[PDB]
């Protein structure tokens, strides 16, 4: 008996914000008033941003693999 | 007997916002009033944003194999 | 009897923010007033942020084998 | 003027295993092999319970007023 | 002017398995073999078992009310 | 002006397992062989138990009022 099983093999993920390119993207202008406002539960307001964001709760990877020979 | 199985596989994925290019991507005019109000519960307010998000919960990647001789 | 298997095989993951290129990402102009505000819970207000953030809770990454000859 | 509103009002939830009567509930005879078995991925056996469960992600109760007197 | 509105009212859920009666509900007699099983994936098997259960997401209960006088 | 609102009002919730009776709920009898399992991930077996179990994520309870005089 001869058992020579090969294994040469890739497995991969990429999660991503990823080989961008971002050439002068330029802010605006943003005015805001506000006056004799009540709030009264939980707020998260957010002004004037430019943000790049990434959350990849996900792109995990698993790999199982099993020999036997029995005689 | 010879067993000689070859893998020269490859299993991927990618999830993403990727490669973008982005050239110039000009901010607007954003002008805002608010007078006088009244929030009872949750408030998430967002203004003259220009983001980019990502999430990827997914992208996830599983592989499994077995091998048996029996004699 | 000759057991003579080959791994010779690779798992890989990327998450991320990456490979990226920014250039001259100007910011804009930001003006805000606030007169007599009430807020009765919690708040978290941000303002001309420019941010990059990844946070990335995923992307583990497993591997198991098993090898058994009886005889 | 004379401004005398009245609530004498109930407001209720019941969300339950509530009020039950269980006389004499007996269990009864289980058994069992398992012989040789492979799992490649997560389990929840369960054997021979018996069981009393509650879960209630529910069962919430609000109530808003409002009052206005202008001259 | 004499604003004098009675609310004398009653608002209700039950959400449930409730006011039940059981009587004696003896359980049976159960056998399970099992021989070289495989399983690839999530598995909840459950045996014997003679439960009570309840989920309730639900049985939420709302109010709302206004009154004005304007002169 | 007699501004003179009156609030006698309740607001309740009940999430549970609650008001009842268990008269001499007894056991059976389990029997469990198990022989050369595998198991290559999680794992939580659960034998002969029992139980009475509540969670309740629920059963939040919330009240708001607001009054005006204006003159």
């Amino acid at each position: 008996i001869v058992y020579k099983p090969v294994d040469l093999s890739k497995v991969t993920s990429k999660c991503g914000s990823l080989g961008n390119i971002h050439h002068k993207p330029g802010g605006g202008q943003v005015e805001v008033k506000s006056e004799k406002l009540d709030f009264k539960d939980r707020v998260q307001s957010k002004i004037g941003s430019l943000d790049n964001i990434t959350h990849v709760p996900g792109g995990g990877n698993k790999k199982i693999e099993t020999h036997k020979l029995t005689f």
